């Protein structure tokens, strides 16, 4: 079986054991689409951790699964959630990572209007985690409000790498067809070899999230979006007249067709746009278990 093959394979990356054996009390909190994530309570401490669990029979691409063991060896950083463990469990890879109870920036974008103190804190700390990811020539390639985790306390963490990829002199551009529908890049749709720039389109439509609530074309069936995606001029924001000239002077670097005029990530750090960021302690409110209190 090819499956007792790749299970073989997992084994020889991973950590040996079992956190079961150091483990108490999973509790599914939600799921990607490579699996199921769960709290878990370690058992010494009462610390909690998060165990993210991947069916091996489940992937489109299961080769990508040694994505999460590549950025837990080589690729950790403060705005990348730490990831502590790695396993093989049966027919899973269980990764085991800090808890960040803050939750995802989706529950926020769906519930919520940020302002643009908040949208330039979480756009600040994603280009810091990839101005340091891109200078390694590590591309995320899932840019969404999902992919964005929060401690309590508000600090903004990148997550989900399961679709990520690396470019190098030997290998300067990917052609993959991965990512979201509706947060991929057009060059990419349009199956152009590419880059690092990916990922910065990708953070363009994350700010349409997060000023519509909702990313263009949501409303479309996926295969639909993207020949939209790669056949009209850049998406506009649903509520231009709300949002200041410095934010769309920031998203217009962003939301560029032609990936050689789009702002890097190193550029972007640099932009005005960016010295609005508040500090962690602006997102707190914003999340469920703060914004009914
Ligand atoms: C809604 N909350 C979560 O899903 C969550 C919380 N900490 N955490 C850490 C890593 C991953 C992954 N991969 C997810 C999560």
């Amino acid at each position: 079986s090819s499956h007792e093959q790749f299970r073989a394979a997992l084994q020889a990356v991973v950590d040996p054991g079992d956190p079961r054996s150091y483990l108490d009390n999973f509790i599914k909190i939600g799921e990607g689409s490579t699996g199921i994530v769960c709290i878990a309570t370690v058992r010494s401490s009462g610390k909690l951790v998060a165990v993210k669990k991947m069916d091996l029979r489940k992937q489109q691409r299961r080769e990508l699964l040694f994505n999460e063991v590549v950025i837990m060896r080589d690729y950790q950083h403060e705005n990348v959630v730490e990831m502590y463990n790695s396993y093989l469990v049966g027919d899973e890879l269980w990764v085991v990572m800090e808890f960040l109870e803050g939750g995802a920036l989706t529950d926020i974008v769906t519930h919520t209007r940020m302002n643009e103190e908040q949208i330039a804190a979480v756009c600040l700390a994603v280009l810091q985690a990839l101005s340091v990811l891109h200078a390694q020539g590590v591309i995320h390639r899932d840019i969404k409000s999902d992919s964005i985790l929060l401690t309590h306390d508000g600090r903004v963490k990148l997550s989900d790498f399961g679709f990520c990829a690396q470019v190098s002199k030997e290998v300067p551009r990917r052609k993959s067809l991965v990512g979201t529908p509706y947060w991929m890049a057009p060059e990419l749709i349009s199956r152009l070899p590419y880059g690092p720039e990916v990922d910065i389109w990708s953070l363009g439509i994350m700010v349409i999230e997060m000023v519509d609530g909702e990313p263009p074309y949501f409303n479309e069936p996926p295969l639909k979006a993207m020949k939209m995606i790669r056949d009209n001029l850049p998406p506009r924001l649903k509520n231009l007249h709300k949002v200041s000239p410095s934010l769309k002077g920031f998203l217009d670097r962003l939301l560029v067709r032609d990936p050689a005029q789009r702002a890097t990530a190193a550029e972007l750090l640099k932009h005005p746009f960016l010295a609005k960021a508040g500090p962690p302690a602006s997102i707190v409110p914003l999340m469920r278990q703060n914004r009914t209190r």
